[PDB]
């Protein structure tokens, strides 16, 4: 059992390559808009405070220039959305997907497509942490890389891409331009808040090993939603809501293992660890897959 | 530990991929050009499937028997012959959407990406490695048979691998798309053992070098080792014996650290000789054999 990301063909014909001065970055094209970071217009000085209304007005549209592959794309027009700058070009992409504009919530997930100069590179799942980093694999230059789901054959854009943080973990916006968590887009050392475990995934992935044929962490113990909180919350793992545990029902049916029979295994392996075994392949407990994501692959 | 799993982005094979149907047996192939590559074993029903003839099988077809579709929309075949084990059916239509391509015979070790597939429709991507016992660890239900496994470079897609079936323990076998099965295996619907797996050294060397580059480096000591010491070590741990290409392929990471490979394998040695000790390497007790030269260098530069 092991991370799948979505098939990203729909979203690498939507990526283009954005310069201002000596900054390059990506951008994503849909019709006939190009969607960037809105850092890509501060030079080295500016982008300790930049004050990005004053920045942005001295700015012409000629100033950005915007690559598909081999042909330029005539900006024509030029605005600002919270952190994301949207450049109306003079030619539509043909290849535009059907799409909407997701925020998503902590603990769900998304496929990267990590772009460099508006070629894509590689492609994998991230989770949106409970405080709202990503850990990702992001370089110089991954700017503007996309997160995204597709349902039927819709893209759901999650992420843009705009920074690293000192701990080597990854922020960035919606397609609105609003971060996800308490970042800024300044040249700072920014750190995020206490990172926490998403219990509803680590349960699904602990259904995920039974469903392979791992179970050597099951026991006959049961508990209480709320004692499990009560020790979830003692490890720095998220509250399991009601609502979490429905969305297991149906990996607890396939099973025939109680969500709150999984609670008390989970509970039993925060207390004791994992005794050198391990599960998955695993030596940690996984969770970066939502209930979701199991089920799609059973 | 800094390090994941990345497939290549999938579009350039997502655009080549089609269904193939034999009377209700639907699996993946694999469009290029005016030829479509799929397993042979679409020809068989499940009384052929213990031990198909197929030289005689394929006699009895035509190719009117062959209903390739991308999409809803059939592609007539005009022709239709036997490599190995994939199916070439020509078609009347050059795709359009054929990239830049070869055909690569991987080696154990390798990773690659695969785009599974249902009815001719993309699912998933994820990153596989070829196991020392020429198998792989896939994600593959009923119907993923034909999809493909690839590495892109420099906007070429190599394509290495095809999907034939699953093993008893779980995990998959398949060929190249020559036809020519990884490992002993063959296309009945038999039970096959795959040899018991061992660690992949070269990619656990791999793992050490990108340690080191990221500034952890308490393994490393002032020794070395022959190659064959080292391979004779090795097999005691279940660990596969180097070869001179996994000895050339390390070269990189060699250049980049300056630590010699065989120096190297000296700190690995050691490793496997007295363990860790209670410590980590980019913060795991554990060694990945995953992460092949490429995959370490791609994600650290
Ligand atoms: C895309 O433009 C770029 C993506 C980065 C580069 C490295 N990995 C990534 O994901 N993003 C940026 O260049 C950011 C631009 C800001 C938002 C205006 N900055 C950024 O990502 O900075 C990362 C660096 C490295 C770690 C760190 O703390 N940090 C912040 C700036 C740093 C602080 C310490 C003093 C020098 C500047
Ligand atoms: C694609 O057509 C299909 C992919 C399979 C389906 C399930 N997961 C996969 O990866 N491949 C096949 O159906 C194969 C067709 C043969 C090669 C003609 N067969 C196959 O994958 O068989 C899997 C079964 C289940 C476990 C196992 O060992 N095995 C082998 C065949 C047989 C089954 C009955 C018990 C003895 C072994
Ligand atoms: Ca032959």
């Amino acid at each position: 059992f092991r991370k799948m990301a979505f098939p990203s063909g729909k979203v690498e014909g939507c990526m283009v390559q954005v310069t201002c001065g000596t900054t390059t970055l990506n951008g994503l094209w849909l019709d006939d808009v190009v969607y960037c970071p809105r850092h890509v217009i501060c030079t080295s000085e500016d982008m300790l405070n930049p004050n990005y209304e004053d920045l942005l007005i001295r700015k012409s549209n000629h100033n950005f220039l915007v690559q598909a592959g081999n042909v330029q794309l005539r900006v024509i027009g030029h605005s600002m959305q919270n952190c994301v700058l949207k450049l109306k070009v003079d030619t539509a992409n043909p290849k535009t997907p059907k799409y909407k504009f997701v925020r998503i919530q902590p603990g769900q997930t998304f496929s990267v497509l990590a772009c460099y100069n508006g070629s894509p590179s590689g492609v994998y799942q991230c989770a949106m942490r409970p405080n709202f980093t990503i850990k990702g694999s992001f370089l110089n230059g991954s700017c503007g890389s996309v997160g995204f789901n597709i349902d039927y054959d819709c893209v759901s854009f999650c992420y843009m891409h705009h920074m690293e943080l000192p701990t080597g973990v990854h922020a960035g916006t919606d397609l609105e331009g609003n971060f996800y968590g308490p970042f800024v887009d300044r040249q700072t050392a920014q750190a995020a808040g206490t990172d926490t475990t998403i219990t509803v995934n680590v349960l699904a992935w602990l259904y995920a090993a039974v469903i392979n044929g791992d179970r050597w962490f099951l026991n006959r113990f049961t508990t209480t939603l709320n004692d499990f909180n009560l020790v979830a919350m003692k490890y720095n793992y998220e509250p399991l809501t009601q609502d979490h545990v429905d969305i297991l029902g149906p990996l607890s049916a396939q099973t025939g293992i109680a969500v709150l029979d999984m609670c008390a295994s989970l509970k039993e392996l925060l207390q004791n660890g994992m005794n050198g075994r391990t599960i998955l392949g695993s030596a940690l407990l996984e969770d970066e897959f939502t209930p979701f994501d199991v089920v799609r692959q059973c």
